């Protein structure tokens, strides 16, 4: 099935201003897009804001401030932090928007049809901030902001019970569907080690979910159950949703949401190919969603990739000022080669320095001006190469295997091993180059700085490609200096060593220029 490439990042609680980690968040789901972009794939990109639930309306409340105009000011300032981070973003979608609220109505209405919801009562904890059930097993004693109360393992936050009559989802009844589900399918989960979670938390069992609420206690900021206005849809129901709505919009070029489709297969999108999530909201979108599609009759996600951060609690660094300071490519590299599965990054100025000095500036940086330099390439423009040494050949072969690779890194999702593999690569044309002295050449034998200088150019270009996701606005600068033709800048066809044939003119030189500069240790 050719179909759109479609993934999303998770819809953002406005409850606050947007930080780091929402930014990570949506750079995951950014990279990812950008890189099926880049083999020319069709590609739909989705990032939002979760603008319903009792945790919204009351930070709205504890500001003095009407939910509708604050929802859509935090919504702006979300709108405006992901432009200035310079995204491509095929949509931003909020769940105030009235044709979600018709795909949340629709989705119910399914859901009840299938006989899958009932009345009944949710007597239990519950966390407002994480908007999450909790079995006490889940729940200990902590502090609120300073008396002494029961809060969520899961956050540290404050919990809550709650005895409502509720409408009830039939969770319970697809156990087995899902563990079928994750053990056909074990891509499903990444990274690994959760799916495994996943697996041993629905083993051991799943009680129904409580996916209506009272309309008192949720301050009227939701959407009403079909048929039952005492009632709201539970902000998950309703978050998730999102995802649906986004396969179903018709966006004009200005961003702007023109039309819902009836049948989601009429853009070919749903299901989600990836869904980016933070660890914190893990079992919502592999077990609740998987459970809801389930019951609709709809096709599932092919992955959800669960990164190390939290998606939401700020738990300082703000990406703007950082990226000003050191450049937002480098903020964007920084953050996801420092970031693994679990987290165990350091984050700190000095090292920020140390990677980009060492590895961007020194490896990346240096590779491309040498390459270029009118000491080195004397006519600037590609060589024809001469035979190749056993060496050379070596390099080659790096250069050549370099794609396959990271692109089998980049369909994981993991971004970090994808960087990594291209450094690596990266590395060795830089020991290449120290061995075969380049500069001497120019004097000694023109002949062989040809084959040297051409196999230097198009590892650095190939190199350049696979990492223009994460270099989005330098890959552009070193294919200028390079002079990599415009059709020559994607598709798989441009993974082939010697797409770029020799002859090719070097872009025009600048007085003062450099690719990356380093910044002074301190
Ligand atoms: C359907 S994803 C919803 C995520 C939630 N709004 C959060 O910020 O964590």
């Amino acid at each position: 099935v050719e179909k759109v490439f479609f993934v999303t990042s998770p819809i953002y609680y406005v409850n606050a201003a947007p930080h780091i980690g929402h930014v990570y968040s949506t750079l995951i789901t950014d990279v990812i897009g950008r890189y099926h972009r880049v083999k020319g794939e069709r590609v739909f990109a989705l990032t939002g804001t979760d603008e319903h639930g009792q945790k919204v309306a009351e930070a709205a409340k504890q500001k003095q401030v009407s939910p509708y105009d604050f929802t859509t000011a935090v919504a702006g300032e979300f709108k405006k932090c992901f432009e200035q981070m310079d995204y491509s973003i095929d949509y931003f979608i909020r769940t105030t928007n009235e044709q979600h609220k018709a795909v949340v109505k629709e989705l119910w209405t399914k859901l009840e049809q299938k006989g899958d919801i009932y009345l009944g009562r949710y007597e239990g904890w519950y966390s407002i901030s994480d908007e999450s059930f909790l079995t006490p097993q889940n729940i200990t004693d902590g502090v609120d902001k300073g008396n002494p109360c029961k809060v969520s393992l899961e956050s540290g936050h404050v919990v809550t019970w709650v005895s409502e009559e509720n409408y009830m989802f039939r969770l319970s009844a697809f156990r087995e569907r899902l563990l079928e589900w994750y053990h056909a399918n074990p891509g499903c989960i990444v990274p690994e080690f959760r799916r495994r979670e996943v697996i041993r938390a629905v083993e051991k069992g799943l009680p129904d979910l409580s996916v209506s609420r009272a309309r008192a206690t949720l301050h009227n900021w939701a959407i009403p159950v079909p048929g039952n206005p005492d009632h709201c849809v539970y902000v998950w129901l309703d978050a998730l949703t999102n995802y649906l709505t986004g396969s179903r919009l018709r966006v004009d070029e200005s961003g702007k949401e023109v039309s819902l489709v009836d049948d989601f297969n009429e853009l070919e999108r749903f299901p989600a190919d990836v869904h980016v999530i933070g660890k914190d909201i893990l079992k919502f979108h592999a077990i609740y969603w998987p459970a809801f599609l389930l019951s609709a009759g709809l096709p599932l996600p092919k992955k959800i990739v669960a990164h190390g951060w939290w998606t939401k609690d700020r738990k300082v660094f703000d990406p703007v000022e950082k990226a000003e300071e050191f450049g937002y490519d480098a903020l964007k590299y920084f953050l996801l080669r420092e970031s693994g599965f679990s987290d165990d990054g350091d984050y700190s100025d000095k090292n920020m320095i140390a990677r980009l000095n060492g590895e961007l500036a020194d490896t990346l940086g240096n590779l491309v001006m040498r390459c270029t330099s009118a000491k080195i390439n004397v006519n600037g423009e590609w060589p024809s190469p001469a035979a190749y040494t056993e060496e050379d050949e070596s390099l080659i072969q790096l250069i050549k295997d370099l794609p396959g690779t990271a692109d089998h890194y980049y369909l994981i999702p993991d971004i970090q091993k994808a960087i990594i593999a291209v450094f690596d690569v990266l590395r060795a044309i830089n020991a290449y180059v120290t061995d075969m002295a380049p500069w001497k050449l120019v004097k000694t034998d023109p002949e062989r700085l040809r084959t040297v200088l051409y196999i230097t150019l198009e590892g650095v270009r190939v190199t350049t490609l696979l990492l223009s996701p994460i270099l989005p606005r330098k890959s552009v600068v070193i294919f200028d200096m390079l002079g990599v033709p415009e059709v020559h800048r994607k598709g798989i066809e441009n993974f082939e060593f010697g797409a770029v044939p020799p002859g090719t003119r070097l872009g025009p030189a600048v007085e003062g220029e450099v690719l990356f500069s380093k910044r002074s240790t301190e």
